[PDB]
């Protein structure tokens, strides 16, 4: 069982993440995905296109030559087809892959104007003040709630504002969703002495009371992200994310609802993998990815931002940080040669990496490269990883312990509701004694 | 237990189930209780007179200020109180004015020419290109396993039958912001015309008749929340299921677009959901009115999906519903409001609320609704009381499946019932403090929901 693991792997109170004095707060234009040197990429005849562009002419080529991925031919060109219709269905609930204009669209810091609140405004619930301030009530509470909202796993670390980018990418906020991509800006995220969170035309401004962020996350199909990096593989990446989008939306809605206040993120705002390690989901590995004793890192992660008194959860170490550096599969396996086989510095391998904490630093700039060749998100580093595979924990009768010894098949094969598998499905169970 | 053994076993042979008359007519969507003129209007608890649903709220307000989570139902602290209510407020994010009727506004959409996820992959040009699969047995592997991956429990095809559809449907004019969108509600007809896209005037709604299929899904509560019934924690798992069922329509309109085809979303509105769900064979009708099903008996929500695209009809199924119902009158016993009849089933509504012309147990909604005020939520004990909702009912003699009339019968068994649902009013707090899994689900039941492709389509 899970329950136990986690209990036996814990950790004494503090955070993981090791830094030195260098260490400053990481510019969100710098990704891969934005930054000027990355965000172009060639398609296959050579012409550059923003990523996602290239990677469409891939796909509709694959398509049209029946392929499922690169150079892997399909059954026909129906079921080629069906991989990319499924793909694109399920990023229904995401904004340009990712959700990270913060304040806009799903992701707004205030529920004021939502439909949702506007018909309960009656009841007066987001205007009540709390009635409870007790941490442990409240980190039971809202991790309950949590699992409601479809999450996976769910932790709750202090803040480190570290990991919290220094400036957004955004929109203005008179800028229609159609003209977005043309128009995408820089917004500083700043802390200061007010009441609630609040946009400026200058400023994103979170109050200096934002004391907790809650991780969750988000299981992927595990048959699905094994085609890797052909189309399967894209479709449960996008399922994920709009599942990400329904939790944040359920999560702060509740929290002000409870009479605090919220702060939704999705894959903007701040560094997820930093906030799930303090929060003790899982650690760090060799990929980059936060490794979790149920999934690997065959998760999705989110955060929310909020003033509601929590306990910390504690940091977990169960061995990841020995075997990857031991395991090089990853690294082995990944087509663009991204990942790094050496140890962990301090120092980052290009601008895309936040310098100052130890890691392991690998080369972003290859893998966004791979995915306009491939016409997905790749993923294999994720398929191969072993902590992927499920079936992996033994009990030697004392201790719990890590034992360390096709896409039309998926489409006829097993599947149930959001991908999720009764094989280890008891894996998540949740009583009040692991919750707090 | 093998779920895909026992609905094999009681498949029927092709034929909608539902037996009607000379009578029958298509039904207005005004006639339901939430929306009708007689029915609309309830006193709060000081015995002034509003809209049901602010009335409610009324009865939500006094609940927690006085520390209680329930009608006369004492919560362990205001705070307990105030968190059931929050929960449930939450729930109903994705959901517009309980129910998302309306249909072709907000959510229900019924193109996703203006969808911010259809804009950003117009490149790739999928809702532009003719669909590469026609095999309606193909289709139906590949639309079964979307509506899987889209938060389908149970998902089932039918042919439509459009005497289920609503004559005429509650819905918004176009230019009427969501501020406004209560005070405003007019009626509008839904027509089938010889039309290549599903398509709004400013006098119809109309669906092609090229629109020959529905597809339908059932959507899991949670059965420690739902046995709080009528309070606030019965409330919650209801509204949650709500947000799942609107991301279910939108995620498989998607898709079925993407696939080259046309679809339309309903959730609550556009047609009678217990009516496709007996069709596409997820349950049999029931003495209360819902449909029960072999995983999880009501304890389930619906949501359909009609869809030009070829698909392969499910059978209907009879695991012996109405038998069961036809003695048991459990629900009708419990009800607080004495909506449920004991009676027989005739073909005469009780009231307007009623569609005439189809064999069914006819309840009477307006004390349902009633209710509602009366305990600040959406009751639902009939559905916490009925021993399909137990979970603990399918047994093999030796030869075949069948269901354990000990749970429906034996006054052991009962009283014991009883017992257990008693406290469950009352024990909120061990709710919260209690077992709980991904969206509610249960991963003691939740292999009976495993899916393979010989079940999909065969
Ligand atoms: S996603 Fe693919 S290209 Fe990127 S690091 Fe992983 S294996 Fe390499
Ligand atoms: S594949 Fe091996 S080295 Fe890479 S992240 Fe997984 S365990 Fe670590
Ligand atoms: S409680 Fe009894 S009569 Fe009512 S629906 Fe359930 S089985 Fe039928
Ligand atoms: S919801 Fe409550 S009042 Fe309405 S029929 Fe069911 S038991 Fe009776």
């Amino acid at each position: 069982n899970a329950a136990e693991i986690r209990q036996q792997f814990a950790m004494t109170a503090g955070s993981p993440i090791i830094v030195n004095d260098k260490l400053e707060r990481y510019a969100e234009v710098r990704t891969a995905f934005t930054h000027p040197t990355s965000f172009f990429k060639p398609n296959y005849k050579g012409e550059v296109k923003p990523w996602f562009l290239s990677a469409y002419d891939e796909k509709v080529r694959q398509i049209e030559n029946g392929e499922n991925g690169p150079k892997m031919k399909a059954k026909n060109v129906g079921e080629a087809r069906a991989g990319r219709a499924l793909e694109a269905a399920g990023w229904t609930l995401d904004i340009n892959y990712g959700n990270i204009y913060p304040n806009r669209f799903f992701m707004l810091w205030s529920g004021e104007t939502m439909t949702n609140t506007q018909l309960w405004a009656p009841v007066g619930l987001d205007r009540r003040p709390p009635d409870t301030t007790d941490p442990v009530e409240l980190t039971n509470y809202v991790k309950f709630a949590a699992r409601m909202a479809g999450a996976d796993l769910v932790g709750v670390a202090r803040l480190n504002r570290n990991w919290v980018y220094s400036e957004a990418v955004t929109i203005p906020a008179d800028v229609p969703y159609e003209q977005s991509l043309h128009k995408e800006i820089e917004k500083p995220i700043v802390f200061k002495d007010v009441p609630l969170p609040i946009e400026t035309d200058d400023e994103l401004i979170i109050p200096n009371t934002c004391e907790n962020v809650i991780v969750a996350g988000i299981a992927m199909n595990r048959e699905m992200m094994q085609t890797a990096p052909n189309s399967m593989a894209c479709a449960t990446t996008a399922f994920c994310y709009s599942r990400m989008c329904m939790f944040d939306m359920w999560l702060c809605q509740f929290i002000r609802y409870m009479g605090y206040y919220a702060i939704p993120s999705c894959n903007g705002v701040g560094q997820s993998v930093a906030f799930a390690v303090e929060a003790g989901l899982g650690q760090a590995s060799r990929m980059g990815a936060c490794i979790t004793p149920e999934f690997g890192p065959n998760v999705r992660l989110t955060k929310v931002f909020t003033n509601m008194p929590l306990v910390p959860d504690k940091p977990i170490d169960f061995g990841v940080t020995e075997f990857c550096e031991t395991c090089k599969k990853c690294a082995r396996e990944c087509p663009s040669k991204a990942i790094t086989e050496g140890p962990r510095t301090f120092e980052g391998r290009s601008i895309h990496n936040q310098s100052g904490k130890l890691q392991w630093q690998n080369d972003y700039n290859k893998c966004l490269g791979y995915w306009p060749e491939s016409g997905g998100y790749c993923g294999v580093c994720v398929a191969v990883c072993p902590f992927t595979k499920g079936n992996i924990w033994i009990h030697d009768g004392v201790e719990w312990l890590i034992d360390n010894t096709n896409i039309t098949e998926v489409w006829d094969g097993k599947i149930n509701t959001y991908g999720l598998d009764a094989d280890h499905f008891r894996d998540t169970v949740s009583f009040r004694k692991d919750r707090v």
